[PDB]
């Protein structure tokens, strides 16, 4: 397993614009287009991102390139963030995937709000961090996704995805 396979399982793949769990226009492998309610705004963001007139539909190859760019951006955001980088650098490779997964879903600023959980992860207090991570709007709104990510942090294995 690697980060790309993990996020593909969690996000799925759709080649036409869809709405995510919060109602936001999305395409591909979980690529957020806009939080605006305007479908026309979402279509314009899509054309800008892809470089052609898509009319709301992309190819599998385009979805995979957007996805690679999004994962790279998530990693780079962690490495540039003074609060996230020291935690990330303290984690083993499997747990680093769980960290990227959270940033991909909620953004750099959303994860940075998990201050208490991040300190427990840095201290390798896995069971305590798992309980603390579950006491969140994240867990209450997307519990199956959150359970898989939390189990990955807790165990350092891919067992939740196998
Ligand atoms: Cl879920």
């Amino acid at each position: 397993m690697n980060i790309f396979e993990m996020l593909r399982i969690d996000e799925g793949l759709r080649l036409k614009i869809y709405k995510d769990t919060e109602g936001y226009y999305t395409i591909g492998i979980g690529h957020l287009l806009t939080k605006s309610p305007s479908l026309n705004a979402a279509k314009s963001e899509l054309d800008k991102a892809i470089g052609r007139n898509c009319n709301g539909v992309i190819t599998k190859d385009e979805a995979e390139k957007l996805f690679n760019q999004d994962v790279d951006a998530a990693v780079r955001g962690i490495l540039r963030n003074a609060k996230l980088k020291p935690v990330y650098d303290s984690l083993d490779a499997v747990r680093r995937c769980a960290a990227i997964n959270m940033v991909f879903q909620m953004g750099e600023t959303g994860v940075a709000g998990f201050t208490n959980s991040l300190r427990m992860l840095q201290q390798k207090r896995w069971d305590e961090a798992a309980v603390n991570l579950a006491k969140s709007r994240w867990y209450n709104q997307t519990p199956n996704r959150a359970k898989r990510v939390i189990t990955t942090f807790r165990t350092g294995t891919w067992d939740a995805y196998k």
